[PDB]
DNA sequence: GCCACGGGCGACCAGCGGACGGTGAGCAC
DNA sequence: GTGCTCACCGTCCGCTGGTCGCCCGTGGC
């Protein structure tokens, strides 16, 4: 069955209702790594092709130890969200304090996450992909298709 | 328009007849770093998606380069006979030597390429794609799926 | 109860990395 | 000329990484 819809909520702020807030948001992605890392483990053991980056096999092993709520999908939703909470904490939590006190659907605070990560990346002299392999958190996930167009994009446009 | 085949000979030894040596074979895994190179370079520009080794995009922008002669599975078969090339010259040159002098078809010198790749993975704590990984050369080559069944095998007999 | 809203994640797709053996080139005699 | 050896690479396959929107959980009234 579904897990409950995120909600935009402050640092250490509990989710009301049946929702889930945003540091549960972000505890799934350091729980993929956790399965990234015995997936690493088994595949050395085996003689397999080792994963350097979040996978099916991760996703997939995740679902049969009992975390059938990470999937996929979910995960590639938030990517950005996640990459911004890693790279620049202290705009990550006042994104989210500015996008709660304007009572903002998850929708618009997943959007909004887009542009304070074009400003890093321009600060990296565009290069979006290296911000991502530097962060020990990041380099496990692939950088999102949209963030490198719109990282593109705002090159040409400035 | 099949291609003439390979045969077995010693550094800088020349072909004879219809047929192409070693060296040049090593070369073709020469043009590819250079044709990946490139792929990477047009791909920083679009702003797309950058291949950190030769996919098949690459064979394929090789082919309507110029350079037909060049195709995945040939490039497949002897990618373990270029990393022994690459990690260990001197035993790769002597191993083609004493090939040459006994005669053998590049088959049999295929196979026996294997056995000192796996002397070199057990001197590296059986860890065969960091060997891959740690030079310039290989590190945009995926490690062959026979190589790596090879090197298990024989960690469990030795 | 009921409806409108909005997002979770099932399921699909293009193309990937990887494999193999039938043609047909090649050389010896 | 002839035969017979052997490997190049056409062509296939289990999946991957990436995507979109249907279904239905959810909260307000």
């Amino acid at each position: 069955p579904r897990e409950h819809p995120f909600i935009v909520t402050e640092p250490g702020e509990p989710a009301k209702g049946k929702k889930n807030g945003l540091d549960y948001l972000f505890d799934l992605y350091e729980q993929c790594g956790k399965f990234l890392e015995e997936v690493q483990h088994i595949a050395k053991e085996k003689g397999e092709k080792c994963p350097s980056k979040v996978t099916n096999e991760v996703f997939r092993h995740a679902k049969l130890t009992g975390a059938g709520y990470i999937n996929k999908p979910k995960m590639r939703d938030y990517v950005h969200c996640y990459a911004l909470h890693c790279l620049d904490v202290e705009t990550s939590n006042n994104l989210r304090k500015e996008y709660k006190e304007r009572g903002e659907n998850v929708g618009a605070w997943c959007q909004a996450c887009y542009f304070p990560l074009v400003k890093l990346a321009r600060q990296n002299e565009w290069d979006i992909d290296d911000l991502f392999n530097r962060n020990d958190k990041l380099r496990i996930w692939y950088v999102p298709t949209k963030l490198r167009q719109l990282c593109h994009i705002e090159r040409m446009k400035h």
